[PDB]
């Protein structure tokens, strides 16, 4: 009943894998978003996408902004990936969500797709 | 319902946010450390943050934290831009929720690794 925001960039989106795992968090979906321009994307195994903020390069990273319940964030962030992680993003519009994000070492030995700016036109999995 | 949390900062018993923790229900479970795997920097003497690494980590001291579910998004909500909550590694193998820093966040400030400790780093101890 209490709830805010989460911005996801991957497999948490409409109709892809972990999407159930966010409607049975009572998650609901709000719109389609942008990152600002300081987020580097990742593909992680070809299975899901991992973001980090930086200061020089990045580009706006496509995302989904869903309504959750705050009790619900906890289980969710424990389903997720390992690697991923819960906090602060901006949105090219310039404001703040919680957003999911990747840690340094899960993107060691992956494939850089941040010319593409989506996880969505990388894999062909549209909506 | 709850979860578990390692905080290494000023979450920490005695320290400047821990009111807050524990009028949000939070109950102190034990000390523990992290494996060998963080690197810590104090970001601007303010507050500690630690990013896992493969290569060139130590031990990082840290409480674990029982807490309501709504409790911990409040905390992804109230903590500051950098700092981000994943999955980290106790010293004993295990896993359990934690608080972790950006890259970005880091970036300028005073690595504290070799202390492996906030504790020691501010000189705030607990008895």
């Amino acid at each position: 009943m209490t709830t805010t925001l989460l911005a996801v960039n991957g497999t948490l989106m409409r109709g892809l894998e972990l999407n159930p795992n966010m409607q049975k968090a009572g998650g609901i979906f709000v719109r389609e978003d942008r990152t600002d321009a300081h987020y580097r994307l990742w593909s992680i195994n070809d299975r899901h996408p991992g973001m980090i903020r930086v200061n020089e390069g990045g580009t706006h990273v496509d995302v989904e902004i869903w309504q959750l319940p705050l009790a619900s964030f906890a289980a969710l962030l424990m389903s997720e990936p390992a690697g991923l992680a819960i906090g602060k993003i901006k949105l090219a519009d310039g404001s703040e969500v919680l957003g999911v994000l990747a840690e340094n070492w899960l993107t060691e030995g992956q494939r850089e797709i941040t010319e593409l700016g989506s996880w969505r036109k990388y894999t062909g999995h549209f909506h």
